């Protein structure tokens, strides 16, 4: 492409714009251009990209001086071995066991925002009010941060979603408490985590810290956008608001329809170590590669009637939680803040709607997670 095309920002919070639907071939890939001019591949096919997502032909290593920038972190940001040491030692904190012990505090919290939304109603914006606390409390309940410092930190959590001095509040912290932590071990991941380091066995306590960060920053805002452009697809689509008020698995279903109707993280970034064969097309070493989530995720040849969402559908191989080498780890925590956040929303206001017309709602721009800077909603009834 000869001028600067990626990222477009959306105009529907929940349609990709106009621009990347233009931008796709019949082939399964297409070219764009970064904001500095660098050419980079973006990934459309469902297929291709699933296939190139277990490849460890392209690289997610940040510190190399040629990694793009669309315009330093563990896990996200490194290739093996790295990458393998760092979340193998993290697996075992996100067990069924942990999980299902958080669920409990995600009810509890999920039904007090509500009561509180409530008691000073309507309407809301339902981000500051709902999306905005839930990610920052999982977060805390995962790492096992002492429950007195709460307030704390989804204080800092929510100044940080400038703002640098939120993200270094948070850092030094958690230096604090993983010293704390390591004189005197209690529950949680970050004692996990210590203790498997330990094992092995010098405390790295930077890095320790940092994935604790990183677990935050990719946990936050995404999940903070899955609730509340969530929220907003189901106001815009009524006639399956039922779907929620039905059994766990139909929960669970409107879930996996949202993560892929919404795609909250639309794109996400490589680059290409080798040659690679893919599509009709040639992409070198040293090739910009941009996945798109969205475009897969609304890929025909995958899913039928693609752009429509329908709540029954199946949606079982979505990419809204990436795939493949650095797939989301927290998956299986953000599908339980969306169950318990999205069945109880609907369950306890069922009429909720919108306090301004759709094309007020502020969103996010191209680069970002995608969702709704403030989302204006009232109520008339509540169960
Ligand atoms: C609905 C909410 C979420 C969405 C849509 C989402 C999406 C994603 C996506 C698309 C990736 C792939 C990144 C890549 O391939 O470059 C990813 C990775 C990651 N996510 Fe999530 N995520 C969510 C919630 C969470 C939560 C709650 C946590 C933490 C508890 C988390 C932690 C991580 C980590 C640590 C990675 C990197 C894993 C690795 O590199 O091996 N995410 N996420």
């Amino acid at each position: 492409s000869p001028a600067p095309s990626f990222p477009q920002d959306r105009t529907c919070p929940y349609q990709p714009p106009k621009a990347y639907e233009e931008r796709r071939g019949e082939s399964p890939l297409t070219q764009v251009t970064l904001f500095d001019g660098r050419p980079a591949w973006l990934i459309t096919g469902h297929a291709e990209g699933r296939a190139l997502l277990v490849d460890p032909r392209l690289s997610s290593d940040w510190g190399h001086p040629d990694f793009p920038v669309v315009v330093a972190f563990p896990l996200i940001g490194v290739d093996d071995p790295v990458h393998a040491r760092q979340r193998r030692m993290l697996i075992p904190s996100f067990g069924v066991k942990r999980m299902n012990a958080i669920r409990p505090r995600l009810q509890s919290l999920v039904d007090r925002l509500l009561d509180d939304m409530l008691a000073k109603g309507p309407g809301a914006d339902l981000v500051s009010a709902f999306a905005l606390p839930v990610p920052s409390v999982a977060i805390c309940e995962l790492l096992g941060v002492p429950y007195g410092d709460h307030d704390f930190f989804e204080e800092c959590s929510r100044n940080f979603v400038e703002a640098d001095a939120a993200f270094g509040e948070l850092y030094t912290y958690l230096h604090g408490l993983v010293g704390r932590k390591q004189a005197e071990p209690e529950d949680g991941l970050l004692d996990e985590l210590i203790a498997r380091q330990l094992e092995e066995g010098d405390l790295d306590h930077d890095e320790v810290v940092m994935i604790a960060l990183v677990l935050l920053v990719a946990g936050h805002e995404t999940t903070v956008n899955a609730i509340a452009l969530g929220a907003l697809t189901l106001i815009q689509h009524p006639e399956q608001i039922d779907v929620l008020l039905r059994d766990p698995g139909a929960v669970s279903g409107v879930v996996e329809e949202l993560l892929r109707f919404t795609s909250v993280s639309d794109h996400i970034v490589r680059m290409a170590k080798e040659d690679i064969e893919v599509g009709g097309a040639t992409i070198k070493a040293g090739d910009a590669v941009l996945v798109s989530i969205t475009l897969m995720n609304r890929d025909a040849k995958a899913y039928e009637n693609p752009d429509i969402f329908d709540a029954r559908r199946n949606a079982r191989h979505h990419v809204g939680f990436g795939h493949g080498i650095h797939q989301c780890l927290g998956q299986n925590l953000a599908r339980a803040e969306l169950e318990i956040a999205l069945g109880g929303l609907f369950a306890r206001i069922p009429g909720l709607r919108l306090a301004v017309p759709l094309d007020e709602v502020p969103i996010k721009a191209g680069h970002d997670a995608q969702g709704p800077i403030e989302l204006p909603v009232v109520w008339h009834h509540h169960h």
